[PDB]
């Protein structure tokens, strides 16, 4: 019933989106049908974990405050493909980086992310016309977006001075994961949701805020240790942290722990290509026991999301367990 | 007074959006003067006519309907720089593609992108915040905003079948001309003068879409036989649009009125970067006696802008000044 109804209304929504093209911006067939291949590709085939997130605190707030059952839960819907476009905007923006006569496929991936981005706001101003929070909905997306943006400013120049280990410390890498992951990623679900069951301001944001961040933290230091030490074929990718120079979580911890000539090899090895000097690294952090605090860390971020989500409880029951749930994917 | 009091709402918008990344968004220093002279540079050194615009439509509103005046003025401020911002990150979007171990020039570039579309967001619902349009103008905002990257696509796909000389018309043409250029130069600034004005609902829309749209194509003739004609120290770029192939004013006109040979010469030299066949094209356009066309053309457009102006007259008085000194700037 949730996937089964998230994906019904994606087709509702993709229907209005290519008919308002082609009965309002005087698109022709073949094109209409290219965009519909084109957000196929870029807004299906994912888990759908932010999406379905939204649905999940909406039907945890009916059940604890018929016709406004099924038209919060459509706007449920409507949101939750707002916040998964908004995830295929990002992808693709990210795909322009390393992807690279007038190339046309360079030029498609730059209107493929600008329609996307935009098409979160078609579907909001259409399905929400007539909602009370629309103004509301667009400013705290909007800012969100910006949010996020601004934690890509922040990784992208993490080993530079924007016109350098200086900045891998673990409050800047907190910086990181909030501002580029945890706010679209853990608290723009939970907040859409509120909004389309109106329960906003009924809940602790403080809280909240706390323990989307605390969840997006848990989750990426998760994903850098997977990055360095899960084989391709098994993470679905090639893990690039290293040759990439990122801040992850291993990087800022070894760098605690290390001795000044293991600095000097870190730093001799960090952020290169070659397939020695990012074995190196991987020695490096195995022999620090970097895999054993990983646990210990894991554990106490645990620890303080078991025990933020019941003061949460105490004011907004309904909201704790769709928040669990949504710890519980973590 | 008019260029003085844009620059000086500059200043204030800066200085907002730098310290609220200062104040709420964790920001560094050597980052906020980064985004500092990034804002600087591609906001800052063009003509303004977008922004003006809206000043104009504010103040001729003001005079035919003391701290009412300051208000809007102030308000039509925020809107020009809104466009403003909006044309910078186009511009840097275009960069993006003729442009071309992580790239930083491209992500910052791609970041920079999303920041002055974000920036139009953030100064709009914090200079807007108690303003009972604030909902209205983020929604026709954000549906130009979409309906220029429809007209990219249109424009960067005219040569070929998105997954070719048959989109080569002249209705085709004002579809790329409408989409691309005409909704965000020259109707966003006027409908955002009548926001602030509060003076939207008193306005014939059908009359002035018409006359943006035929303010744009003017502008757009003007521009194509500038871009092959005008030697680039005196166009202040080098015309590039035959060797990419583009849709123009000139290519559609040629196409009408070019024998069955000529077209296979036409079509055999356009869309290369060869300086011979670029030559043939220039060519074949001044045997075609285009550069009469251009001034019958342009003449019989002035003619339908000089009287549409007068249907928007006869119910919008104050309008009709504003949007004849826009044409004036055309
Ligand atoms: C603004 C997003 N950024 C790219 C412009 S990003 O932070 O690198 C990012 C990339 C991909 C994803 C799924 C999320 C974020
Ligand atoms: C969405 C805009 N497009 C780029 C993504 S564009 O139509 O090519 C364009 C480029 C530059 C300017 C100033 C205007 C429009
Ligand atoms: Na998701
Ligand atoms: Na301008």
């Amino acid at each position: 019933m949730p996937m089964q109804m998230f994906m019904q209304v994606y087709d509702e929504i993709q229907m209005f989106l290519l008919e308002e093209l082609e009965l309002k911006f005087d698109m022709d067939p073949n094109r209409v049908r290219y965009l519909r291949k084109m957000m196929d590709t870029t807004c299906l085939g994912g888990k759908y974990n932010r999406g379905l997130t939204v649905i999940d605190v909406a039907e945890s707030l009916l059940s604890l405050s018929g016709a406004r059952r099924k038209r919060v839960l459509h706007d449920a819907c409507v949101c939750g493909w707002m916040i998964e476009f908004l995830q295929a905007h990002y992808l693709v923006e990210d795909d322009i980086m390393d992807n690279s006569h007038p190339d046309v496929t360079v030029q498609c991936a730059i209107n493929d992310g600008l329609l996307l981005k935009s098409w979160t706001h078609m579907m909001a101003m259409h399905f929400f016309a007539d909602r009370p929070f629309l103004q509301d909905l667009l400013c705290r997306f909007n800012r969100v977006d910006y949010t996020t943006a601004v934690g890509q400013l922040y990784d992208v120049t993490s080993m530079f001075d924007s016109n350098d280990f200086a900045e891998f410390t673990l409050s800047n890498y907190k910086r990181i994961v909030k501002y580029k992951t945890a706010y679209y990623t853990y608290l723009l679900p939970l907040v859409m949701g509120l909004i389309v069951s109106e329960a906003l301001p009924t809940v602790d944001m403080g809280v909240t805020e706390e323990l989307a961040m605390l969840m997006g933290e848990y989750f990426q230091v998760q994903d850098d240790v997977m990055d360095c030490f899960t084989p391709p074929e098994r993470l679905g990718k090639v893990g690039t942290d290293i040759q990439d120079a990122k801040c992850s979580w291993l990087a800022v911890t070894f760098l605690a722990k290390a001795s000044s000539a293991q600095v000097a090899e870190f730093k001799a090895n960090y952020g290169s290509g070659d397939s020695e000097k990012v074995a190196t690294v991987r020695r490096l952090y195995e022999e620090a026991d970097l895999q054993g605090d990983y646990v210990a860390y894991e554990a106490a971020v645990a620890e303080q999301v078991k025990e933020l989500i019941e003061k949460l409880r105490l004011c907004s029951p309904g909201f704790a367990a769709s928040v669990e749930t949504l710890w519980g994917k973590t």
